[PDB]
């Protein structure tokens, strides 16, 4: 059994691969090589295969479909700020690459898509309240509107054509292989960079913010599940445990692992930045098996001590 | 004088807007791709008027486009659901492409304002049955619904990051003159009307006593106008229905008594998408217009039958 993973060359998507692998499975990974690196993959495992292109791209879709039993869609311009700076060149990552993938993976008769959606599409609403599914959606940015409309295409693939999407809006992400070097990089990523390097942090505001932080492990764990459920729900599954970490507690758990002091410069509150962040994640609950997640201490020691 | 660019503007509801803004003495600059859209709905022959036939989501055929021009009403799309649902591929770049280009080209050329013609479409079924607020939860079933959500979002993306200002209007079930009737998924009335003027039998999906919120053209063709010429238009999305209730079977006898000949009327079954009941809540639309007194169903289809 071979699965396609477009953006497996990324961090999220590299993990997936290693898991996949490990498992038995053939993977194949489609990818840009954007933001995703090759050093990122065990090139050299003989059930790996890598293409090289655009996700957006027909031809090259169609032969990366071929042969593959199921597809986990990784693919898109992750930096939300990047969508804001131009719409044009994101919305084809962002939206048409979900567009022709749905296309392919019709005309060849494949089913199963594990997609990955965003907390992005609710903008601000439930802001100081665990975020249900039905919370109403505010995409603020091109990059939230695009995850959104790849949801309501999957759906349509579905009840139109027979696809078997498997949306998840993954909540804040963690882990080994998170690049660090962007401004708007993940805060765990940025924070344990520098406490590695003894340099110091800029805390945007004045740490109370909450975030509902996945170790990218755990994901991986559900991804895998969503390719080999029997008969996955149609509508769309937060990824998030309802965890509720201040920043300010992320500084505390890792200067308590990095044994040396934090120095945190005092920065301004992000515009537009969410102060409390937190999934319901009942259906996740009742539609996976998370056993027991990593702890941040757990997650935030594995990540630090592969720095 | 001000120059209006109307994308869609040779089509249906487009080129009756195009007569009332010329009629106010605007200059109008039409950009259509004649697909739907007809040269002979314009006209041609008005000084005021300029026509360019080409793809609204072509960005060098916009920056041409929007040159000289002081705002814009976006009507150009693929107004065929069935059409998305064929080719979603083909469609988003009409329905969703042309959107985000024009709002690139209004951007640099400096111009705010932009009328949309959004769609009821973007709720699907929730709310059947009542009366559909704009907060109601969105859900889009096809391509053609997705894609003018998605402009929505889009517009409302340049409205806080660039400065845009654009008027988002939710269509309901807009008729009258120039409504194409040569598809089987051209609107009901159109159809029926052709075939009551042809003395031909209409054939009705399912039992008539679905509802539907029909607005006349002239109504929302005012709507559009005060949205180009209102101060600090709301941000948020406008339903334009009338909050009306018109079974098939009202619609059914009423145009038959306006014909004044009798109607045969063959049976099909129900739609597969077919949702029986629609209608707007109408208070967004009576609080930010002026609708004065719009035309009843019997008026609008007396008007539409007298042009056939
Ligand atoms: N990390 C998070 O917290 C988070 C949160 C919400 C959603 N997501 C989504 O999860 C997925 C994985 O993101 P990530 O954190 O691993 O970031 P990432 O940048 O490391 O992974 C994105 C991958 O997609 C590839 N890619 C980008 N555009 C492409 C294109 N046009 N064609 C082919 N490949 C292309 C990149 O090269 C990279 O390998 C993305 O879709 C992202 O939007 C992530
Ligand atoms: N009941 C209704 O009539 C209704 C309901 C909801 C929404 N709308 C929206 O109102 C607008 C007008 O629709 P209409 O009822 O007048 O139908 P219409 O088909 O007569 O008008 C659509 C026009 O857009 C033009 N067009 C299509 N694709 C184009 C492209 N790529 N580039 C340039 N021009 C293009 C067509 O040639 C046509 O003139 C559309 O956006 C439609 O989706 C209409
Ligand atoms: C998805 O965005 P989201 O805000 O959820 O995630 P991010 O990782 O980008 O940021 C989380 C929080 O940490 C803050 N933050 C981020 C980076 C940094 O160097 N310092 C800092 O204080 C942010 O302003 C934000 O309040
Ligand atoms: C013209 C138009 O925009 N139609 C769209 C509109 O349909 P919507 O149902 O709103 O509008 P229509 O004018 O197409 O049809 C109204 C009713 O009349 C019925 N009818 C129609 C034709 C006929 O010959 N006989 C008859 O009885 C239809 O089944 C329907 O029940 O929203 C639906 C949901 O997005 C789309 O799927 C339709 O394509």
């Amino acid at each position: 059994e071979r699965i396609l993973v477009t953006g497996g060359a990324g961090f999220i998507g590299s993990h997936l691969v290693d898991a996949l692998l490990a498992k038995g499975y053939a993977v194949r990974v489609l990818d840009d090589l954007s933001t995703g690196k090759v050093g990122n993959l065990p090139m050299g495992d003989a059930g790996l295969e890598l293409l090289v292109g655009d996700a957006a791209d027909a031809a090259l879709l169609a032969d990366a479909v071929q042969g593959c039993d199921a597809v986990v869609h990784l693919a898109a311009v992750a930096s939300v700020q990047a969508s804001v700076e131009d719409p044009v060149a994101t919305h084809q990552s962002n939206f048409i690459a979900t567009l022709r993938l749905c296309e392919a993976m019709t005309a060849a008769g494949i089913r199963r898509v594990v997609f990955a959606s965003a907390a992005a599409v609710y903008g601000n609403n439930g802001e100081g309240t665990p975020i249900a599914e039905d919370t109403p959606k505010s995409p603020l940015t091109p990059f939230a509107a695009d995850k959104l409309a790849s949801e309501y295409y999957l759906d349509f693939y579905r009840r139109q054509h027979g696809l078997e999407p498997v949306i998840l809006r993954f909540f804040n992400i963690f882990g080994p292989r998170q690049d660090p070097s962007s401004p708007y990089s993940g805060v765990i990523s940025i924070f344990s960079e520098r406490a590695k390097a003894g340099r110091p942090i800029t805390l945007f505001g004045d740490g109370g913010q909450t975030r509902d932080f996945v170790y990218v492990a755990d994901l991986v764990k559900i991804l895998v599940q969503g390719l080999e459920s029997p008969a996955p729900a149609a509508d769309a599954t937060n990824v998030g445990l309802g965890g509720v970490t201040t920043l300010n507690d992320l500084i505390g758990a890792l200067q308590q692992i990095s044994g040396k002091p934090l120095q945190v410069s005092h920065g301004a509150t992000r515009s537009g930045d969410i102060r409390h962040s937190k999934a319901d994640n009942r259906r996740l609950r009742e539609r996976f098996d998370l056993g027991t997640p990593s702890s941040l201490a757990e997650g935030l020691e594995r990540l630090y001590r592969s720095l």
